[PDB]
């Protein structure tokens, strides 16, 4: 039967009593209605799985005893840094969930010329929190024991100037280049996915001038969220662990 | 800056200069949902890889009359014909699979009933789901540029599906003795792909699938949601043997 996986950051060790975070204790004690003696698999984000037993439960307050730890790595050797354009109507929540399932290593929300997002500092902080919770849930579900880094949103110019990945790709139709044209292999790859409206000529000159090379994915127009799934699948199959 | 032309599926054969009253469903979509006005352009397509450049000549309530200006043969189908058999699931996961598999160029889709599916659908509810799923596929072809509609097959149980499958390559997403895409001849003409429910397949089902030549495929060490698995598998298969 399926074990219960719970993300719980910290430096706890076998033998210790641990009080779960309010988020973990809400999940375990309130949502799942778990009781004394039941087993959990905690992971702290460092590719470790901790087997733990529930010692005491009071609503969201859950204390557990750490029994043992095992190194368990389900990360791809190809570390993909996805820069995903934020635009109104495009399903960023799906990208966050599925990119985590597909092993993405780092996610940067991206603001480009043709994105339609209206900037609000308070709205963005709430979205960033919701997206991080979605990523965490996806890691609980899919078995990843490291959480992808979710970086603060940046504009395209900052992203391309600062990218240090060894291969740098952008979903774009120029020259009809495919996976056959690239050596996709570890250590890493940066991937820019733009909004439905694409990139301006000036943005294309900027990305090309910083070493981003275009990647097409077939003759059919993919929704922004489908493009993320498809691009990560293709990259992981080509040079990662699919 | 350029706006992409709205695409609308209308069956039939048409000639330049003809006036077409859109079907009531398409007239509702164009006149009411999209609020399009006289003079605006549309690209109709007929499911047989023809695109009809048209303009709105008259909008009378929800009746939309369009003038066909020109016809162009345009095919955006993959040379690898994938037949996806997707196990039925709770919630609205199937609606997502219908939309995205169409975008990924799937040739044929069969809703699959297997032993470990979480759900049961009565016959009248299944008829409604099949109508809704066809409309999602048509909408996805309008969005993605396919001018041919994937075949949506009637739901069947796993034993019927494996008995009838005649595709040259037959794959099932299952971990036991799995191999990756690199170990299979993913190439035209066609491939049958079984995606089961989250709970997997019984030993007897695997005896049935393997006895009919379905070979086990893996897609990495992380457990994918069923809807993610469908779209990941289609992407990998289209890249390996199709037009990605």
């Amino acid at each position: 039967v399926r074990t219960i996986r719970i993300y719980q950051p910290g430096e706890y060790q076998p033998g210790q009593l641990l009080e779960l975070s309010p988020e973990a204790g809400q999940h375990v004690g309130v949502v799942l209605r778990m009781e004394q003696g039941e087993q959990l698999t905690l992971f702290n984000g460092d590719n470790k799985e901790f087997t733990a037993s529930i010692e005491r439960v009071k609503k969201k307050q859950v204390f557990v005893r750490i029994a043992s730890v095992l190194e368990v790595n389900r990360e791809s050797p190809l570390k993909i840094h996805l820069a995903q354009a934020i635009s109104k109507g495009e399903r960023m929540e799906m990208v966050m969930q599925k990119s985590a399932e597909l092993g993405v290593a780092c996610i940067t929300p991206l603001i480009t010329e043709r994105c339609q997002v209206k900037i609000d500092k308070e709205k963005m902080a709430k979205k960033m929190h919701q997206w991080l919770n979605i990523i965490i849930g996806a890691c609980e579900q899919c078995g990843r024991n490291q959480i992808p880094e979710l970086r603060q949103p940046v504009y395209l110019d900052q992203f391309v100037r600062e990218a240090k990945e060894h291969l740098k790709l952008i979903l774009h139709p120029a020259f009809s280049k495919t996976w056959r044209d690239y050596p996709v292999q570890p250590p890493d790859v940066a991937l820019i996915i733009g909004p439905e409206g694409g990139f301006s000529d000036e943005e294309i000159r900027l990305t090309s001038g910083h070493g981003f090379l275009p990647l097409s994915l077939g003759p059919r127009v993919l929704r922004t969220e489908t493009a993320a799934i498809t691009a990560l699948s293709v990259l992981q199959a080509a040079g990662g662990d699919l």
